[PDB]
Formats: C-alpha cells, structure tokens, sequence
RNA sequence: UAAUGGCGAAUGAAAAAGAAAAAGACCAAGUUGAUA
RNA sequence: UGGAAGUAUAAAUCGAAAAGGUGAUAGUAUUCAUCAAAGUCUAAAUAUUACAGGAAAACUGAUAGCAAAGAAGUACUGUGAA
RNA sequence: GAAUAGCAGGAAAGCUAUAACAUGAAGAGAAAACGAAAAACUAUGAGAGUGUAGAAAUACAUUUAGCAAUAGUAUCUUUCAA
RNA sequence: GAUUCACGCAGUGUUAACGUGCAAAUUACUUGUCAUAUUUGAGUAUAGGGGCGAAAGACUCAUCGAACUAUCUAGUAGCUGGUUCCACCUGAAUAUUCCCUUAGGAAGGUCAAAGUAUUAAUAGUAUUGAUUGGUAAAGAUAAUGAUUAGGUGUCAACAUCUUGUCAAACUAUGAAUAAACAAAGAAGAAUUCUCAGUGUUAAAUACACUUCAGGAAUUUAAAUAUAAACAUACUUUGAAUCGGCCAAGUCUGGUAAGCAGGACUGGCGAUGCGGGAUGAACCGAACGUCGAGAUAAAGUGCCAAA
RNA sequence: AAUCCGACUGUUUAAUAAAAACAUAGCAUUCUGAUAAAUCUAAAAGGUUCAUUACAGAAUGUGAUUUCUGCCCAGUGCUCUGAAUGUCAAGGUAAUGAAAUUUACUUAAGCGCGGGUUAACGGCGGGAGUAACUAUGACUCUCUUAAGGUAGCCAAAUGCCUC
RNA sequence: GGGAACGGGCUUGAUUGGAACGGCGGGGAAAGAAGACCCUGUUGAGCUUGACUCUAAUUUAUCAUGUGA
RNA sequence: GGCGGCACAUCUGUUACAAGAUAACGCAGGUGUCCAAAGAUGAACUCAAUGAGGACAGAAACCUCAUGUAGAAUAUAAGGGUAUAAGUUCAUUUGAUUAUUGAUUCCAGUACAAUCAAUAACUCUGAAAUGAUGGCCUAACGAUCCCUAAGAUUUUUAAUUAGAAAGAAUUUAAAACAUAUUAGAUUUAUCUGAUGUGUGAGACCGGUGAUUUCUAGUUAAUCCUUUAAUAAUAAGGCUUGGGGUGUCAGAAAAGUUACCACAGGGAUAACUGGCUUGUGGCAGCCAAGCGCUCAUAGCGACGUUGCUUUUUGAUCCUUCGAUGUCGGCUCUUCCUAUCCAUUUCAAGCAGAAUUGAAAAAAGGUAUGAUUGUUCACCAUUUAAUAGGGAACGUGAGCUGGGU
RNA sequence: AGGUAGAUUACCUGACGUUCCCAUCUGUGUGAACAUAAUGGUACUGAUCAGGCUCUAAGCAUCUUUACUUCCGUGUUCGGAUGGGAACGGGUGUAUCCUACUUGAUAUGAACCUACC
RNA sequence: GGCCCCAUAGCUCAGGAAGAGCACGCGACUCUUAAUCGCGUGGCGCAGGUUCAAGUCCUGCUGGGGCCACCA
RNA sequence: CUCUUCAUGGUGCAGCCCGUUAGCUCGUCGGGCUUUUAACCCGAAGGUCUUCGGUUCAAAUCCGGCCGAAGAAACCA
RNA sequence: UUGAAAAAAU
RNA sequence: GGAGUAUGGUCACAAGGCUGAAACUUAAAGGAAUUGACGGAAGGGCACACCAGGAGUGGAGCCUGCGGCUUAAUUUGACUC
RNA sequence: AGGGAUAAAUGAUUGGAAUUAUUUGUUUUGAACGAGGAAUUCCUUGUAAUAUCGAGUCAUUAACUCGAGAUGAAUACGUCC
C-alpha cells in the first residue's frame, strides 16, 4: 500500500543493520538472445501456424508487489514480497 | 546413452573398443615442344 | 536432423582467396592439433518373400494349408476399374 | 550360443575358444572438483552345557553364547543441505 | 409462345388395385397435356471440394448434404455382444485423495497367493481410577431473543412482584450411549552400596539427560475380570471393486410417495433351507453325502404332518 | 357469386411434396476501352465469354400492365478526384564496441480522421408542454444513434390476448 | 395375488375329450428395423461466421546492373 | 436436457446424531480485499448505558459526580477471545529481516498452503523479566516448461622473496624450423635447395641435487560450464522471489443442423402402467347465522375428518437390437357418485310444477351449424337427451383432418 | 494483633448499617530540586502537625449472590430386545443407566513464606 | 401460480423535522362579458413494529396494472 | 504491452505548445425596447480550467505516476 | 437586413 | 353559398374534358364613384425630431410618489405621450 | 482632512400631545460611492449649466413648485436618417 523509503534493516553482507533504499521492482525486458526465446522463435518458423499455447482466461484483477530494499553502502539488494494490494504506492 | 520434445506423448545417433574382408588407381592444372 | 545462436539439401540475393576447412555455445584475438573441399573409377566382406532349380521341417491334412490337391484367377457378376 | 574362429562327421544339432563388452564390486554433486572404520557401541534376542526334581513325559535353578532382525548410537565419503 | 380433340406423354385424384406385387415404383379409371421455352435417335463435350442444375441439395449406372472401386487398414472405440474341462480351499467393493472428472482412470481400503520372525508383537469386551464433550432433557426477568395477562408505585409510560407459553442457527445445569488414558516390557519388580560426563545453578552433594549412564550385592515372578500358539507381528506381489438396494422404538427437504439425501447396525447383492399361500431383503437358521433323535420360527376342522 | 397467391405459356424434389416454389418478359443497380471485366489451370508463345467491342461483355435484386416507391450516411460494407508525418514490415542509413550484438533516424500498402453512397447490409423509439365539456394533439422545445413508420394495408398464408 | 409395480409357466382357485375345417381380427406387450424423437460419447459430417490457427487468388515496398543528360 | 444458479477453490453458525468423520440445486451469510500502521513494544486511561446537576442547549452538542462484567470497541461475514486489555490516547521503532533444523493441519500421511517448537546472527521496545520471523483466531489463493530480478568477495590456489625439513628423478634407431652460412633465381605483400649449431633431449657421483611440504609477507586470480588452452562480450548452470492458469493439482477454442450420421442408455425425457393426491371431483362431523317466527324443509360460515384416480402435478421402477404416438367412425362390456322410467319417505308439498333422500344398474339416454379438436357455444327434438373405465378400450378394424 | 509477597480465585462478590488502632498500614502536611500533567486532583519527591473520618481488617442481618447436603425423582430422557398392542399418530412390558429447574437445611473462607508488635 | 410495481383532495400526479394543476366559492379588472390574476375551501388503503418524530424504514392483509415459458 | 490524443459553469464549445490571475450561446433572475404580447438588447450569478507533485516571478496551460475514455499495432508462462 | 399578432356586442 | 360538387352518360393511356343537380343554409353577396382614415407609395415643406455638441438620468446614500408584500386598517382617484 | 449615511449620549423651540426620533444645537460614531451597461431626457443666447435668494403650503417642518437675480460654454445656421 504505502511504504516510505529509507528502511532501516539487517543486510546480509556487511552483517550489520544499515540504512536500505526502498524501491519497486518491475520486470525487465524480455531478451531476444536466451535460450526460451530462441528456441521459441526456431518453433515458430515454417508452417503449422501458432505452435504454443495462448493464455486467454486471464482471473486475476491484481499482482504481488516485490520491493528491492538496497544497501546504501555495500550495494546488496533483497526481494520482498508483500500481499496482494489492488493500490500501492511509495511513501515519503 | 548424449541430445531432441506443448522438455508432454514420444523421437534418438556417433568416436573409441572387438571382428568379417582388404587394394588402390587416375583426369584437370603444371612441364616437353622441327609439337601429333 | 539427436545436432541444441543451425547437422544436411534447395531456392532469392550476395559472393572469396599471395589459399584455406574442422576442433558442434554465438563473437574477436593469439597460440595449438589435424586435414587440404568444390572432377572420376575401384574388387572382397553385405541384402533378397520377384522368378527358376533343389534340400529340409516338433508346419496344415480337403470348412485346414496359397484364392486354387480336378480344363483355378477357372465358373459366375459388373459399362468399367475391379 | 557378441560378433567371430576352429574340431570331429557328411551335422541349422554337439564341443572348444584368457574375450570386447553387459550387470555388479562405491557413493554423493547440476558441475568443477572429490571419494568412506573408533579393526565399532548399546538393548532384546537363536543355540549349548550342569544340577535337582516331578519322575514316563517334562519342568525349576545356574554357567556360557551372541547369529538374523528391529531401533538408537559414536566415526567416515560426497552435497548449500543427509 | 390463342381454345380444344387424336397418335403419344405425364402423373392431379381415387390417398382404388397390389403391397413376401406383373413391377426393388407397376396397373385401372379420372385428370392434365398433346409442336416452336415442342418430342425424340445417334454422334460428341463436361468427372469427384469435380461436373451439370428454369434451383428440389435435385441428377452424376437401383449408390449423393460429396459416386464407384482398391490401398493405408485387422483405422480408433472410456461403448455393445461373446470368451470353451472337473473337483477342493480361501473369498470381496459402492469410504478417502487427484483427474476436461461424473458410462472412465491412478494413490488407498476390502481380498488372494507366495515368503517369513520366538514374538517391547493380542483385544469392535467388561470392572475400578482420573478425565473430554454439550446431544436428549431442562430454563423462560438465569444471560440473548419470542410471548399472555394480573397486582403494587409515581391515561399511558417507566420501574418492581407474579402468571401462561417458546427457540436448528438461545443458554446456566446436564445425562444414556460414547472417545482417549492407567491397572508394572531397554525387554518381570524392588531395595542398599558405589558412582561418572556434560549442563542448569550463586555454587552446588539439589536437579536434567545419559541402555531408571555404568558397576556389585540382597530379595523377588506380585500387581482387576474374560478370551487368545494353526496366537501374534507381518513382508512382497497382485486380482476384482468404488451404478448399489432394503429394514428401522432414526434424521433432513417435501402435502406425500415403492420420492431425494444422511448417522449407527444388520442384511440382499454373493444365499440356498423351514415358516409367512405366492415375495431379494421379514421370522428361524446359513448348506460335504447319509441314518436316527430331540428342536427353532410357527402351527394342530379338511386341503396339511400335528 | 366471391376471397387469397402467382401476372400469363413454361420447369421442378426419377421412387410419399407439381405448388403460392423456380423460370419468364418488364424495372433497376455495378464494373470494364478490349494488353479490359469475369474467370479455369501447378505452369504455360495456356484456356472460356470472344468468329466478340459499350444497342457489348460480366456480376446481381425485384418479378407482366396501372399507381407509388416515403425519411435516415450514426454503425457495417463499398468508394474518393481528398489531408498528413496518428499508428503501421523486411529493408536503407548512421553511432558505439575487438566483433556478434545493441541504439537511433527514415521508408509502402493497410487501418484511423475527412467527403460520397441505401433499387448497398440495414433502421424507422422515448420524454415534456399545448385547442373553451372531457379526450386526442394540428404546434413548439427537445436526448440517445442518423431519422422516428410516410403513401398505403390489416385479426391478412402476417394479431399473443382472440372464438 | 405377489413379482422388474400389465404372467402361458409361479401360489390359490375356476375349469379341461383326442384330432381339426371355414371365418375373423382381442391377445401372443405378433412380424418387419442394433429408435429416426431425448440424452450420454472428451465419436463425426454438411453449412455459417472478425470462433482459434492457417492458405490459394488480390494487393503493396525492396532485390534482381540497357544506354545519355 | 436447455435457460437459471455455482452447491467447481474457499470461511462462519445450523442440519449434525455431547470423540473423529459426515448428504442434498438444505437454511442464514461470507472471500478474491484492506493496513507505515490497522505491525512490534512501553506507559497512562476505561468502554456502551443510566441517574443527578450546568447559559443558550431542546429527545441528540460539551462539562462534573455516582452506578456501571463489557450490555462498547476490536477493517470486514459469523462464531469464538479480550478490562491495571487484545479497546482508547501518547512515545520509540521496522522482527512485515538472514541462515539451518524438527514437527502439526487437509494428507495418499504427495506437492502447494497454513500452523508451530528451537538454534546461529543483527536489531526494535522496555528499568527489567520478558515480547517481536506481520495483522487476536478460524477464508483472503496457485504446478512442469518459459521469461524476469536477487545471491555465491568468508575460502582455496598459482608465481616470486626469507627461513626450516624431507628429495635419482629409468636407460641406446627423431621430425618442426626461431635463428646463422652458402647455392639457383625474382623484383615482389619475393622465393626455392643444401650443409653447422642449439632448441629437446633424458643413464649424478654418504654428498650434491631436479621436485613437493610448513611458516611470514607481497602480488594476481577466487560460485561452476561453453569438452585443445586463455581472455572482455554473450549464453547455459545452482538457490530464492515475481509474471497463472477463478474449469482455482493448472487444454490455447464460436454456432446451427427439420438433410443429418455412428457407438450406446430405460444410468435419462416425451405415452400407458405402478407409489403419492398437493391440485381436480365427491362425501361427511360441529353449529355462528340465513331461511318473515324457527341453527338442522332447504343451506350451512369459522374449524375439521375422509374417499376416488375420470384433471394436472411429483418421481423415474418396467420398456431406447421400437409396446404404432390425438380425435372421429364401428362394436361389446363394466362402475354408480342415477338423467328417465318402477317402488318409497320428507317439504316453508292445497292442485299442478317442483326440491331433498332410500331400494334398484335388468331397459333407454338423440338430430344438426362452427372447430382436427377433447372441450365449448348455439338451434331443435325427447320420458331423459347422466357422469366415467376397459394399455387416457378400439390403426395386421378404418380415416390421416391435427401433430 | 499488623504489614509485604502470594497460591485457591465470590464460603473471597454487592447493598444497609456497626468496632478498635497500642505498634503497622492508611488517610494527612508541602512543593525547592528528580520527575508530572490544562489542574501538586493523579503520578513524583520532601516530611510528621494533627485523625481513626474514609480506607484496610473483624463482626451483624429470617440480606440478594455464591459453595456444599437431602429432597425434587427413580420423575424427563436413554442403551438392548417381539410374529408385543394401534388404521395412523404416537405410547407399553422386560433386563438396565438416570440428569436438570425448584424448594428446605448449613456455611460466608481455608491456607503458605518474611519482618515487627 | 411466480416476479416487478402502484394505492394520496371531487379528478390527474408530487412528495424522515402534505403539496402542483384541473373542480367549487370569493375578490381585482371592464360600460357589460369573455379571458387573465390573487385568495380560500377541498386530504396519504388498512393493522402493527423501531425511532423523541413516518405517506417517507420494515412486516402481514386488501385491490389494480405490465412481464417470463424450447425438443419432444 | 508500445505509440498518440482528449478532459473547462447545469449543458456544449473557446483559450495562448510558454505563463501572469479564463470567455460565447443555451439554462436562471432582473432591467431595457413596444400601446401590449412575442421576438430583440443588456447586466448579475454560475468553473477556477479532473487529482497530486516538480517548473520558475508566477501553470488550464512545460514535465512526471495517478486517475477515465479514444485511435493504430503486437501477444509461448 | 429583420417589422408576427390585437377576442364578441355597443 | 352548397358547386361545376354528387349521380347518370360520354371522350382520354392518364391527368382530366363535355353534360350536370338536389338536400341544406343564409339577408345579404356584389358594381361605380364620394368623403375620411391608413400605406414597410411618390412629391414639397416643418419641429431639439435628429445631426455637431453641453448637461445629464440609469451605477451609490438619502428625500418623495407608484406597484407589490404586510396588516385591524396600511383610505382613494389617475397607468404611453 | 473627499462623502455625510446609519447609530449613542445629551440642549432647546412649536404643539393640548413630539413615542414610530416634528425641526434643530454640542461631542462621538466615519458606510456605500474611484464618474456610472442596455437604454433614455432637456436644451440654440444672458439660453444651458453651476451655486444661491423670495414666496405657496406654514402652530413647527423642503431635498417640491412658482418666481428672482449672480457667473456665462461648446456646438447648427442644417436634413427628413
């Protein structure tokens, strides 16, 4: 929901509790150059149309958030999951 | 088996190693031109 | 295709060489290893349910064994393939 | 009776082949890289004696034994993790 | 591209005949039509996701909402039918989990066959002891609600004392039936002496665990009833099965149902025999082949033994 | 003597439907200058209309004659002699890097915007106020989405209620 | 009567002489046909459509070097 | 079956039967969220309501005292829990963190998910004991493959210095050419021959020693792989989160067939039959009243008890390798809950015409317009023109009007 | 006798009144500093002038409540079992188990460690 | 049958702390009328249940309207 | 998912892509013109320019998530 | 450029 | 007036043409000229009618009259120049 | 310090009677109004405009009317819009 930045927790690294730098974290792109995709793209050559399945039955309206609580000082990040929240947003 | 596959159903070789039999020869290109 | 940033063939375009190919994770570089493509022929070891000639059989013994143990692909059916 | 090579006999049968390999003797890890003893411990447990007695059968007491099996222990190999 | 008759043709009606017919579409009368958008022979052209169609999915060799014929092909079927000698022994299921699952599958339960272990490894039972529950019941100014009135105190109202009747989604109290323990297995008890390693601790000689650490002596087979050695504990492999139905001193939906669905048990399914005349379930009682005897449910005027 | 359908002659489900069904002439619409339009074929100096040439060829709806064909271009089709950097591909160019790669700019048709088109597919409702008995509304404002059933016709082979 | 709730067979009764001819149409839940109505199959086929995935024909851009401005 | 609904993943009370398990398209409701505080801790206070008082101020504003077992509040549905709190106010803070175990709940004793008990860190609050790994508890959710983020500096090594200790090391046939010197040629990114040499060499004589340890520094690399060796890009590994399947153990998916086809089904509908009789029909008991007087000549309200299968329902037991599915015509038979004729009783029965009831089913109970109609409504006639059953009698009896 | 810490958590609670303080406890005085809030009312700290006035503790009452006992009553209900009775509905007999509400009697606390009177 | 809704002056319709028009009567205006204006009469379907207060929230009853239904 | 656009009184349309304090009509009230009515004219009220930030001397107006609609294109858990 | 209308008998 | 309408007949492809009533209703309908009034008809003059201007009023406070509202009554006449 | 509205104290005149203040004196109180929209009035020379004086009403009461003088514009000598 909201969540201020400038947490205060544990980071494994320096084993100390340092200030972290609370973000969002959002999917990168998609690579044209790994192994699914380039395995996917050989499949999709040549005919027989769409060769995989299409997700069309979409239920869920909402998305777990996953925030990146960052060492200030060392540079060590941490993925934590919170629940699903329809609005969330980055407090002060 | 390695690998391939809505990596699902399924498909799937080869060097090595052991035997049968064993055998190598030519064109073109290059040279020789009282040239055949 | 087992060959997975392409193992092989073909088509469109492109297209080498004071050579070069391969070492299957794409790329550059330096070494190393091993061959030298884009012409041709080549016996022996291997396959065989055409067909012909033979020999065998824990095979069948006339509703069985070939569809057919007699003028059997015959009698008979169909316009015809059958 | 892996192909395969010999023997007598003439044999789809029989016999002989220091033999590649298959499974197994060592296990864990994705992989690099590794690779097992405190010559074990505890508990209950199979068997064998001796004596006395009922007294035909056999039962009571004592000495010894530790197998199989189950369970728990220390130790050791591999793994982020047994 | 007028009206009609005739040779012919068609197929309006009888919804006549026939309907194992003359005929795998015919016959009789009736009706319509009977030359120019006419009738007809032969030749020739058009071929299967094709042809041809004044259009009915009509016709394309008795085959058409996609011909015939041969190969793939013994296509696939969770669906239907069938599945072959005798005797003997043991003998089931309709729970639970998952499935694009509901006419079907896999884990699991019931069951069979093989192979074991002297075996801290017996109980669908009763008694004694300490417990758990909140059902039947009961209560109704005892908590939450429902509801009939009568007094007393300051029309009504509000207090307070009585009265009548209630609750699956109310409760103080609370059974009967039940559920889970104990009634002597580090191997059948107890006591005395000795006693170690860690740790708790303020430190411990307390305390905790260590085969009631360990070790040695003395005493000792005791500690509810009943039953149980072809007992008990299993191990492995695997078949069939998960459409069920019935009864009730039971319940929920429904007016009710030989209706629908559940808790406990016993049955039919898988089951014959004696009785209820006949009946899957009811009553007695479960079955190798017989002889004799008392019996069960139930019967004793005749059918019919008494 | 009347009513319904089809205008008429004609054709049709060989073997349960011969008809109001099909065809028909009449009306109307669309495309095409022939190297075209339609369209068969895998391909082809290949093939059909076509030995043809707009009084023609090809593709459709309605169905003689008479009378009349109302209003709507919002949506979906079709079309345009229309505008441009809304969105749109491989490619092309350039930058970095040792190179693959990565990044940026540019590029057609198509759709979207704008106009036309209904004898193109189709649609033709609702609310409020109003005439001197009541009633209705000739008349005015008006929302969806563009217009709100016109001329006619009717318990119709079309009307539940409905005998 | 009970039974799978509409028996020719079973139980209890009514009743029965063996063989049959011509009719007729009550029954034999008469014959003809692995229901065609309905449902179930993770069985199909014709047809339709911006159902999903594709494809012929149509169309557009780039490539494929004729000479001189 | 369809349409409707989700009983499909799921929570609360009840059905539900005082252990556990537990049915219906049973009943009353609920979920796909919300929260930097509504998490954690410490301190202080006590809520709803009632009584008595105080200007506006009243039934409801704010203040004070007394009583006040929670009758308030606790994000939400319901049920549980809570008073020097778990409620309200204030103050600090991020434990809503990292790593490793062993258990409990659905459980097949699988996964997911949830519920716990500890250990090793680093921290929050408090004086402290303690408490803190999200929300007082029971719902608030998710596989393989794919994509996308975070993590593997702790340690182990190689080379070189200083010191220390152990150390023969295997044994005769040789080709690449890094170089040099010459021989024959070419001008070009210039080559082609032949002879020395080392390389590339290895057979040591109790001591030398090539070679591996240990200690102290320095330097470089340090999660694994791309299989001839390295490098920097790239890709693949290993652990943990996110992107989702709501049909919630998780395919990628529109209709119509009346032209339809196949395997099957009474596991399952349309017709009879069977259980039931709400509904339809008929019949009773009581007596408030009506009937000018008079409850019962004839009716009988409010209540209440039955019979029938002639309507329609409810169920799905028989039939799906077929029981010919409406009506009418023809014909026979059966029931009485009787319409007429026959014999009787009663009246608010003078006669006539009637009305209520008993015996009795041997006899009779019609013709037509409209409709396929059963039904209906008309016009007549008659002593009367009654009501029903027989597989909703009757299609190898007919018709084919309806469906 | 009193005070501190408790364990059982109403025989301990609630209402109407009553009895002492000799020690202790309490109420009582003050606000400079620690510290406290709008208020020295709370909490905090300093003290001892007075008081048993309330607390606290001990007792009273046909006291509500609460805890034991008989009775209610073998009454309601319940396990087993008929070819027992009834058209149903419901209700016996047998061998068994046996509540609750109510009313009546009794009680109104017992008990542990430390100090001081 | 089920579901949705409505019930208010003599008439047609509005409304948690009883109205609009039509109807009647009175008055203003005019020389007199017609129109027009102002004012007054003219009453929530019934019975409970919560609230300090209901037409206004809910329940039961009465009356009146429109709406759903395929293969056999 | 990518690119692009729009949002303003009760209503519909304006507005400056730099900016300095927002208008035109219908709708309401009142007044004016007319002998009177209808048309006609005028004034007032009516939004502060969707919601939060930065951008400065100031933002409907320049830039960012957020709202809530529209157009084109794409889709392996 | 726009300019509609004025109830009946007296 | 009804009415060139209904009906009858006839001509035309049709629109329509030719012939052609009655019922009923009503004291006027109409013709030419006169005078007046009016004209978003022409011609000629005039007026603070306007033009060129001044002061203004309309905006504000107050005085005053009218309407409306109120009230027991707010007495009433006059409503374009 | 323009403006003098609305109010609060107080002093007198007229009146038989002054309250809803008759008129007025002293002090204090210090409001809108920053030149005025559409419309619209009056005016051509001692005229408009500006400020004042007398009289009618009158016990007391002018911001009214009827007259009187005091300063002294601008713009026309025109046309029917």
């Amino acid at each position: 929901v909201v969540v201020p930045k400038t947490r205060k927790t544990y980071c494994p690294r320096c084993d100390k509790h340092t200030p972290h730098k609370v973000s969002q974290y959002k999917k990168g792109k998609d690579s044209l150059h790994v192994q699914g995709k380039r395995r996917y793209d050989r499949k999709q050559q040549g005919f027989g149309g769409q060769t995989k399945p299409v997700f069309k039955k979409k239920a869920k309206t909402t998305k777990k958030v996953v925030l990146k609580i960052e060492c200030t000082k060392c540079k060590y990040k941490l993925q934590k999951c919170l629940k699903r929240c329809k609005h969330f947003e980055l407090g002060n």
